[PDB]
């Protein structure tokens, strides 16, 4: 197997889930509004976090090839996955449903080139292939570091068709 471009691939984007990202925003507010307290080991979405959705156009015969994450302005972003068992409509996201490691990308003031934590990013990347089989859709929580926003990001995953 001599790697190259001739191989067939599938790029699947991480679309911003505004409805779901909003649902979690209320939740945090509701609890302040009602001076109420959150469940045990519950994950409350933060202002710097937004929920993203990844739709697996294919589930079988997948091999993680590489992440395709680009920031158009100097900053940092963390892509953390959620359990393929987490039912966003039925239950509140629990801290234990956040996957590890998270894939972290960044760009600096003098570079137009992205750098990241290769190891962890690959670990995470590898898992995605087997997660595609649990269910057709998957969600992630993307934490935008200071200076960046959803407008500045283009995230996707490239898989090799087997
Ligand atoms: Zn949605
Ligand atoms: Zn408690
Ligand atoms: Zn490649
Ligand atoms: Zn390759
Ligand atoms: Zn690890
Ligand atoms: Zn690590």
């Amino acid at each position: 197997a001599e790697d190259g471009p001739q191989k067939q691939q599938l790029e699947m984007p991480l679309v911003l889930d505004q409805d779901l990202t909003q649902q979690m925003r209320l939740r945090v507010e509701s609890l302040k509004q009602r001076g109420e307290k959150k469940q045990d080991g519950e994950k409350l979405i933060r202002p710097a976090e937004s929920v993203y959705r990844l739709d697996f156009i294919q589930q079988q015969k997948l091999q993680f090839d590489h992440w395709n994450v680009v920031l158009d302005k100097p900053g940092k972003v963390t892509i953390t996955g959620t359990s393929q068992n987490w039912t966003p409509d039925l239950t509140n996201l629990m801290t234990r449903q956040l996957l590890d490691p998270a894939a972290i990308f960044w760009r600096k003031e003098d570079s137009d080139a992205m750098d990241w934590n290769e190891a962890d990013a690959l670990e995470f990347g590898e898992r995605l292939s087997d997660l595609a089989k649990i269910r057709k859709v998957m969600y992630f929580l993307i934490t935008f570091g200071e200076g960046v926003e959803p407008a500045n990001l283009k995230a996707s995953v490239v898989f090799n068709q087997l």
